[PDB]
């Protein structure tokens, strides 16, 4: 399959190649990233769905991440940037910056007015501390809301959640006041309240907490996602496991 | 015409392009624009001629002025917003600010101190006033010149004269005495002072003046520009027909 | 002007040093593109910072960028801080014309108030009365007397533009007078200001167009003329130098 | 030696300079500070390596620390900037803020997010009270983690700590519960948990309390660090005698 992009690569007709990119896997195209030449790299990143450009952009070296938003056209930019998780959004301005403070400064400039705010307040964080890599992007509900509201919730949530297994209970001052699983609302009756299901005992972590403390915290519990706090004990993002196993 | 545009983009060869650009009328140009595809915008306007790429912007929907003016590239924004005349220049930078006001300060500080002077000022104005549509870009001269001055004047007003059809006349603080047309001075004696031949009866609107005050105004008068003045009767700015025929 | 050579043959600091010192800033101008960045280099290297200022303030626009971008950064503040007020605001639209960045650098090196001081004037059209004025100036009140004037004016000379003419305001600032230091030296040492002032003064607009400066100059016959702003207040002075330059 | 310097700037050549610099240490540059005239000085700090250069600053009057942050290269400033440890960074954009508040404006753009989020932190407190002194480049631990976890996580820890000689204890709010020492780590079982080598009894400050206080308590209990708390006790950060015996 390798040689399957590189048959449609050569082929130098996009039809060929647009309909293997479709199909091939971003750990696959990760994989083979890097016997990739100029040209390659910026033909398959011309026209890679975005979702897959994003996502394929969030596994690379920092120092390659930079190199490739120097790559892509700017008309791609706004796409794939808007289309990363801002947890992953973060970590690749910031690997921009290391570089070319100027692009980062331009990277930003083209973000939508509410993405801007969400990673300029993840990037004032320290990178191996909870805060440089939890995301925003989690479900909060409050108290009263009963589990088919819930639920209603949870699938428009769903476009824009990183997870939506665990949801997050919070109140009128969004201070964290419970937790709740997927698997839990579903084995209980509809128009249960959420506050007899949730669990009260919430196991939460700061912003400064260090990321290998979080991944003790995470290994105890047996935890996939981890609810992060700010100093006023309000809910101010989640830490994913997966971005917990990649510092290793 | 149409066909040769899209002949140049498919091509991907600038040669083409460039050719069809240089010579494409900002309108023919307007009537298309969303036929364009993102590459294709970007691309035409990333090679249209500064003077020409500002006319297409000032065309646009506040809408669209504020994404190119985020999708161009930024060597390309100070020229555009330099080129932009300062009324059009001000609509553009309200169009940004109500969408993003951090990228509207970033734009700002591209400007000039000469142009982030005279737009800041105009950008106090009510959009739907008198101030909102004036242009400081106006010719102004004394009683005491004579019609020869005044036309050597013209020659190096010219250049960044909004209109220089109408020239206006002020006194030692600069509040508005006297009106006199271009055709006024050709008819006139080269050694002729402006006082005699200009119209001391001038018909003037203030910057608190609503747009159609300006618009019935204009057109009862059969002028094709109107003059504003501040609470203490100075010139400020001129407010020109076509931007209030852009009022529908 | 081979003498200028003879210290190049030198490669001596002393010898160079010692002909640029004597050297007009004109004569100095004129053989300026005679020179190659090898020579315009080390001349500036260690030309006296007054001088340097001189020969800067009346080269191109485009060759005082370069000139801003030659010469060693320790040497940048010095020049910088020489340049009266209206060249140093010129000097700097110069070099943002071609590169706005180092534009933003030369300023960030200023003196506070001097940034303060060429920030306003930056505001203004480059040929316009606002574009042209410089802000040192001496202004002082009716009420002084000639001899406190006088006083005034030995510690104001250093950094005033001029001090020929001097310019009269009150509490907010508004002009309220002139008088020449032509009359201070003619008049009695505790004559009041207010009495020998010229009340009916003849002002500019910061807007004024540079032509209509220029005739203005030429039919009262002054050789520096008074800018206000719109709330009638000293902002600066335009000298007739400076508008023979617009031709 | 010292002398060995003035013959590298004499020489012009900044490969006999560049060697020189290389191994002189900063306070023999220090020493020698003001027998430099500007061009000396500019380029001493042109080609001296960022750590030093840094060094240099950091024991530099507040004037001369204003006056050379504008003296040097802007390429070397970010790097300056971000290599001052975050209590002395704070102390030289005070001084510059004192004598060009905009200045002190665009240095503080320059900064990084996190180090310009840690800075402003550092400067809302009193230059002469605990938070003015204080740095939050401290190591803080769990009372839960082992003997051999800590040792792993100082070895990451390290590079910006101002110091790992005393490691400080807080809970899932963060607030202070204890205290021990490297060697105390070193001589204890690798199994052994940090709650059972910590001395509970922790000596602390708080941020508002006087520099002469900080003094008084760390000559009293013969300790080269104290640990600074907030009102709710907090730590957030720590004080180190150096810092105190240039009060002088
Ligand atoms: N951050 C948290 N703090 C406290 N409890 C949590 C947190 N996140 C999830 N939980 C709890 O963990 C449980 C979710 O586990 P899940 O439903 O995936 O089943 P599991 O992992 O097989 O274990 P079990 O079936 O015993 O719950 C729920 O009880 C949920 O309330
Ligand atoms: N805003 C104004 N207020 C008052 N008077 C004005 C104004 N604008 C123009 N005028 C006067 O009206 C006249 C219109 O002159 P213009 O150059 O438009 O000639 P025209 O319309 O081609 O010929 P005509 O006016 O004789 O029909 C000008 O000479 C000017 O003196
Ligand atoms: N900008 C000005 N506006 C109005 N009056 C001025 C201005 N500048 C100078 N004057 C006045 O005009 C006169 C010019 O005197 P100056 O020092 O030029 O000697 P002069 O050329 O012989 O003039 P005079 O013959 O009038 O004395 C002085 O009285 C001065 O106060
Ligand atoms: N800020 C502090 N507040 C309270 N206790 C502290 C503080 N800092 C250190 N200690 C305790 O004081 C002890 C002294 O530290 P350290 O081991 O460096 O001492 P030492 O001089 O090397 O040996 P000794 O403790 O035997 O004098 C540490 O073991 C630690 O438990
Ligand atoms: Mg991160
Ligand atoms: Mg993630
Ligand atoms: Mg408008
Ligand atoms: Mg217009
Ligand atoms: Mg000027
Ligand atoms: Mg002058
Ligand atoms: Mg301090
Ligand atoms: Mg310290």
């Amino acid at each position: 399959l390798a040689v399957s992009l590189q048959e449609a690569l050569q082929e130098g007709d996009t039809r060929a190649l647009r309909e293997v990119l479709e199909e091939i896997h971003p750990q696959d195209l990760l994989a083979l990233w890097d016997e990739l030449k100029g040209e390659h790299r910026y033909v398959v990143l011309t026209l890679l769905p975005k979702a897959k450009a994003a996502e394929v952009l969030s596994h690379l070296s920092p120092e390659e991440q930079a190199e490739y938003l120097k790559t892509l056209p700017p008309w791609r930019l706004r796409e794939i940037l808007e289309e990363l998780s801002l947890d992953d959004l973060a970590d690749a301005l910031q690997a921009v910056r290391k570089e070319d403070p100027a692009y980062f400064q331009r990277l930003k400039d083209l973000l939508d007015p509410r993405t801007r705010a969400e990673v300029e307040a993840l990037a004032r964080y320290e990178e191996d501390e909870a805060g440089g890599l939890m995301t925003p992007e989690y479900v909060a509900v409050r108290e009263g809301m009963t589990v088919e509201e819930v639920l209603r919730f949870l699938r428009r949530a769903a476009p824009d959640a990183e997870t939506i297994y665990y949801i997050y209970v919070v109140d009128e001052k969004g201070r964290l006041k419970g937790v709740l699983s997927l698997r839990d609302l579903i084995v209980a009756d509809p128009r249960t309240r959420v506050a007899e299901i949730m669990n009260p005992k919430v196991v939460y972590v700061r912003t400064d907490t260090d990321q290998e403390e979080v991944a003790r915290l995470m290994a105890d519990y047996d935890f996939t996602v981890l609810p992060v706090v700010d100093e006023e004990g309000r809910l101010v993002g989640i830490v994913t496991v997966d971005d917990v196993l990649d510092v290793l």
